[PDB]
């Protein structure tokens, strides 16, 4: 009598022709490949500049809320409370705009499984609203950690070693939110909006590290954040956006309690040109058995997800880089172009998720790379 | 009684801390590693934007003319007539600013050679001055071709199959030069300066193709240039600059008439993420015997030289890219970041020469990649 | 027995905090200052880069269609067929993002007028859909002209001398639309998307000139467009956008058949720093009686509307400018920053509409400046 | 028996076609309009991006050192110790690249004066070298102040009310200089290079304010700098550059001890569109007797010199501006385009000096505007 599962994850990498193009998703729903009701996350690469004044993130979010609210017959607020819309801007270099759709299929009666291994589990969860004076600070850290521990448990992911990627959409500090904080008698972690994105990304990432036991609580405080880059998560991927003031989190790992045919793995890029780490992540998901991946192996890849940054020590493999003191082009623009190019050249596909700004996500100048792949 | 050589090439990849930093070169001359009198080409990657208003190209040129004129006790004009100063702007992504010094050692009495194979030959040559109405048109094509055929012969490179890289510094059309042409009763190939860079690069590249028998003269005319991308050289690398109105050419290949321990090889990148072509060029120079290069093999690499461009069909491996309709960041900026990232991740060194704009240099969206490497 | 009017225009300059901020408009409707049913045009300054990949134009359009469709209880398609959403990107320099709401109040029984003069008349009209091979060419010219003549008549604007500003939203050629045209056996006026914006703006502007008798039909053909800048309209203001393939036109002038207290006037800026033309337009609407406008006079200004461009001869008042060969910053970005700065410094308010790219709109390097002002 | 003078200043506004174009200056020397030996300052507007990676500043400096060293028969080091080469990058909007040449003619026997008034006095002076840990801090403040007080005295400028413009070239902190400071056991005022430019500009400006009695010493400390913008000089204009580690200062005012026909005046722009302050500065130098300047009056203007910045409160005349959270275009780029446009439209000439970044120079969001003009 076969083994059985109540839960199954599906993942779909969908090309987008511009920030408002929901048609690849509508096609899959129209064709019954996915059910709108089972979507839990839309993870976008939108082709704005990926920095402060990137409005394609909110544009794409709005475009998807309109589609899903009308497809599901609910309000835009409800759909927003039901699906995490996580839009990472900046599609530099060859990086192809797209979105990844995550679905969870829950069956009241179990459906039989064919292989005994663990399979992809994903669980979305939202934190409480933060006040602006909490952004970039320990209340964002610990609330995120609490949410991550909870999502793990509810997904039936056994322990932190089975978590391979935690994606967060986190707030940033606009000038208005800063004023709000001051007018109420508080300070903010920084008075520059662009810098606030790294603070928000960093604090969220350390929450993940805290939740997975990768850092000790007693080594964390406000003054560590964006400062002590010996502290980090190996699976954290955080993306700052203008819209919300809470954190939207999707935990991704493997679990025996899930059926289906997707698994996930990860490695740690030690820097932005560490293609060996890329091949190792592929290998862990059975997509690079030898030195170089084969075409069949690469056809199992659903998508690759990575974080990129300009090495803050100014160097890559003891060569000076120019990404940090370039007044025309922000460092994250450079960094995303690089890391997507490295991954694209290994998996032969520029349509992969690469998000900039990896404060406390991997080592400095590096970041996590995760692969979701089919088992056959 | 050993075989013998009159000619020997040396090549030195020198870090630069900013566009005026000649100190790495001064160090090698001060230490007697090279002789100022035997330098024939300084090939720079200067950290300006690499497009029209990139003044680091002329800055670096000026800085080197001052150093060499004073080191050689000649005027800046004479040093400029003696050394080709070929400055390719744009050091995007991880690309590390640097210059490559080429020297030719001529000995009246031959010096004995140890291995019988062909060795790196390089030969600099300048064309006549062009009028602005000749830029981007058949007189730039045929003069370049004549110069390339001559440089080959004088270098003792047996035939086109032994040429692996032809580097050109070519003019561009400023608004003043355009007016000059009109006031004299002529037209120009384009009235936009940035577009004129592709016309100048393209015409120069087809001269190289003509010289090496890669295209037929009867298939060339003005209307082909930047238009028919089925016509191209596999070894051409051309870089437009504001300074001169002639073409400065350095032909690089292998020859039995040269001693030393450097060889060169090349492959054709079919697109900007074609790392297999990169590994093939390494393999041809004995630096990638198996699937992945080893650390010893990579230590033989002196430098890698490549051309990069945004695929003009809008696509990379059937994925849409955004490089061509990005009003904030020029396509060549994107493309250089990509191709240097791909090469850097394979050879483990971001200090490599990657020049943007590959009209008629490789297939559309692609370009040549050449490696100069030590034989042991 | 007083004179009487069936028609009255209102205009409201509304600050926007970001591209999706419809709240200033919702406030005026909630308060009953305007009636949603009487809005005919939303003219936006959205804070994207104002060039090809400016997605705030469509974002803002989408945000307003959602608000109005839900306020009016119609579909987004119907609201789009009822209101012209004309979004001009690029808010450089001090230029403050905002929108201008235009309303037309029609009364079946006339309402009495107090002053006998002409008053602001505005009339929206849409052309037919264009095929991509018509963009930038005589069918866009003549269809626009037909639409302008019709809007004038239906508005009861007596003749071209009473037209002071014709605002158009016109298409641009994406790579897909170009392919469509070729696959059907046709050519396009240009194969570059950014250049296609000037072609679309130019053709639309000459339609306006044709309609108002400012150019002769026999002097127009495809080869004139973006080429012969002695041909132009003094009241045309055209803005290219990615969304539609028709032209949306709003004609603005003065008419005895309209009541209310708004008038409009215009002058022609001879170049981008022609503040005397700005003061002349103010004077024509009674807002600059002496050399310098007073605070009361400036308080009558509802908004100012202007076109800006980088002088294509490379010069402003016989000084070289750098706007055209700047690879980091598009010329229209520079030009909008300049012209808004000049106007803002004269009217003491950076919240004014300045749209880039004035092909055939005013003389080369110049453009129209119109003022809508209250009569007291 | 006439009054008499030992000292006379000349000023020449010279167009430049590119950063290396010294020919307008060579022409004036060749023609004997100026004597190379009497040049004390070359004040440039060079057409780089005016931020961190603007290499046209050093390029232009190098180009002028080569010309003058060879014209004067001295070394480049000596010419650099003899002339202040003050290169302000960024020629945005219509701003025309150019340099202003300042000369001082000293005569052992006095030359008779025709008018009794004060005339332009200018005095160059260099501070000591700073260590990087002194940049942006009180030792830069007080050394600058000492140098300013000394230059004033040696120029015979009676008191601070006769000083109208103090131009400084000040250092910035590269990553290397920061490391130097840390390795020696010290901190730096900031670890970002771009931010270090404002710290260096700010500290230098407060030195000027200290020297002229515009701020009290007891209100200054390190923590005030870039923080308390109620502290500022009304005549300070400071420009950060990569080259030196000292400050090069030129004090400009009026003095009875100077002959000639140039005077200088200044006003304080309260914000970036304060054209009334521009007209007031003109009026003080007899170039705007009525509301609007006349053509003859404007022909007396040799040049105008101003500082520009993006209002750090996010607003201009209670309108939101976008200059500070624009990741594509630095705020100083925007601000320079604006202020040069405002001045150009008033004096009818875009060739004027406008330098970005006015920390402690005028009120926040504003800056000084000075005019040097002929008396007839
Ligand atoms: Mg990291
Ligand atoms: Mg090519
Ligand atoms: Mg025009
Ligand atoms: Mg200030």
């Amino acid at each position: 009598h076969h083994h059985h599962h109540h839960m199954q994850a599906q993942v779909f990498r969908v090309p987008m022709s511009n920030p408002a193009d929901v048609s690849g998703v509508a096609k899959l729903i129209d064709e019954g490949v996915i059910r709108a009701e089972e979507v839990v996350c839309v993870l976008g690469k939108t082709e704005g500049n990926g920095c402060v004044n990137d409005f394609t993130r909110g544009y794409t979010t709005l475009a998807f809320k309109v589609y899903f609210s009308e497809k599901l017959g609910v309000s835009r607020q409800e759909v927003g409370e039901r699906i995490a819309f996580i839009m990472s801007g900046g599609t530099e270099g060859v990086m192809a705009p797209h979105c990844t759709i995550f679905t969870v299929q829950k069956t009241d009666n179990k459906q039989k499984t064919a292989a005994e291994g663990k399979r992809l589990a994903v669980q979305q969860i939202f934190t409480r609203e933060f006040l602006p004076e909490e952004i970039g600070r320990m209340p964002q850290v610990t609330e995120t950690a609490d949410a991550v521990r909870r999502a793990m448990r509810e997904a039936g992911i056994a322990d932190a070693s089975d978590v391979h990627f935690v994606q967060v959409k986190c707030p940033l500090l606009t000038a208005g939110r800063m004023h709000d904080a001051v007018e109420r008698g508080h300070t903010v972690a920084t008075e520059d909006t662009y810098e606030s994105m790294g603070y928000s990304r960093g604090a969220s990432a350390l929450g993940i590290a805290l939740a997975l036991g990768e850092v000790e609580k007693a080594n964390l405080s406000d003054e560590v954040i964006t400062a002590d880059y010996s502290l980090y998560s190996s699976v954290a991927s955080t993306s700052a956006g203008i819209e919300l003031m809470n954190n939207e989190i999707i935990v991704m790992g493997n679990s025996r309690a899930w059926g289906g045919d997707l698994v996930i793995g990860h490695a740690e890029m030690k820097d932005a040109i560490d293609g060996a780490a890329v091949r190792q992540a592929l290998r862990d998901v059975g997509c690079c058995e030898n030195d170089l991946p084969t075409v069949d192996e690469l056809g199992r890849v659903v998508n690759v997800f990575a974080k990129a940054e300009a090495s803050p020590d100014g160097e890559v493999r003891n060569r000076r880089h120019t990404m940090l003191d370039d007044s025309d082009i922000n460092s994250t623009r450079h960094a995303r172009a690089v890391v997507n190019a490295v991954i694209a050249s290994i998996v032969g596909d520029p349509m992969v998720y690469v998000s900039g700004g990896s404060e406390h996500q991997g080592p400095a100048g590096g970041g996590p790379v995760a692969v979701i792949a089919r088992t056959a």
